[PDB]
């Protein structure tokens, strides 16, 4: 019965999910001047030649691309990241206007959207495992501003009329997510958590510097999501994104001077 709606959003979760109030929960603002430089942090690598994509589907929350994560075709290694981690699905927040929508800010910048690939790390088995570690997924976080479109993007944005509403999916096969990075992976990283129930500290975040542009045009098309199921009273799938939390007793890393 979680959601983003006025009786059932971010302020209510802890109610049902306590750890919404612990010591390591995301997303963060990200203080680009308190940020420190980490000369040891390693540059990113994004392997997702091998990357298989299944289906998307609308979850009543936000719209997942899921992968074949049985074996390691698409992985996030190096960085902040001791050993591999498996790409399983990718998914992105959004807002009812362009100045809202992403879960991190930046010096208290919000933008648009914000785009969450996220990995599971192999030494667990399984995601289900995964999640109750404290190194067990590593969510590559990407900004997304409203300039030109994203056409790598586009495909996505395709499809999602036939996914209007919770518990819709379709086949979507062959969609390469290296069409959705910017250039640059300089990036900053801290500990933290699923920014959804159950909000599990679970999670190593990799936050690009780089935001990606998007049109207005892709955009208003996540707009016209559905939260709701068919044949339920229509509730546009915007503003699903948790706002910043405290920082409390963490350092964010950058990898970049
Ligand atoms: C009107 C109404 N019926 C049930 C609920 C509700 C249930 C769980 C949550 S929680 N604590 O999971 O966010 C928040 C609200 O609201
Ligand atoms: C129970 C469960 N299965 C998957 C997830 C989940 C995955 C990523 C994120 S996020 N927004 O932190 O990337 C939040 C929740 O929740
Ligand atoms: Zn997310």
């Amino acid at each position: 019965h979680w959601g983003y709606g006025k009786h059932n959003g971010p302020e209510h979760w802890h109610k049902d999910f306590p750890i919404a109030k612990g010591e390591r929960q995301s997303p963060v603002d990200i203080d680009t001047h308190t940020a420190k430089y980490d000369p040891s942090l390693k540059p990113l690598s994004v392997s997702y030649d091998q990357a298989t994509s299944l289906r998307i589907l609308n979850n009543g929350h936000a719209f997942n691309v899921e992968f074949d994560d049985s074996q390691d075709k698409a992985v996030l290694k190096g960085g902040p990241l001791d050993g591999t981690y498996r790409l399983i699905q990718f998914h992105f927040h959004w807002g009812s206007l362009d100045g809202q929508g992403s879960e991190h800010t930046v010096d208290k910048k919000k933008y648009a959207a914000e785009l969450h690939l996220v990995h599971w790390n192999t030494k667990y088995g399984d995601f289900g495992k995964a999640v109750q570690q404290p190194d067990g997924l590593a969510v590559l976080g990407i900004f997304l501003k409203v300039g030109s479109a994203k056409p790598g993007l586009q495909k996505v944005v395709d499809v999602l009329d036939s996914i209007k509403t919770k518990g819709k999916s379709a086949d979507f096969t062959n969609f390469d997510p290296r069409g959705l990075l910017p250039e640059s992976l300089d990036y900053w990283t801290y500990p933290g958590s699923l920014t959804t129930p159950p909000l599990l500290e679970c999670v190593t975040w990799i936050v690009l510097k780089e935001p990606i542009s998007v049109s207005s045009e892709q955009v208003l098309k996540f707009r016209k999501l559905n939260f709701n199921g068919e044949g339920e009273p229509e509730e546009l799938m915007v503003d699903n994104w948790r706002p910043a939390q405290p920082l409390k007793n963490r350092q964010i890393k950058a990898s970049f001077k």
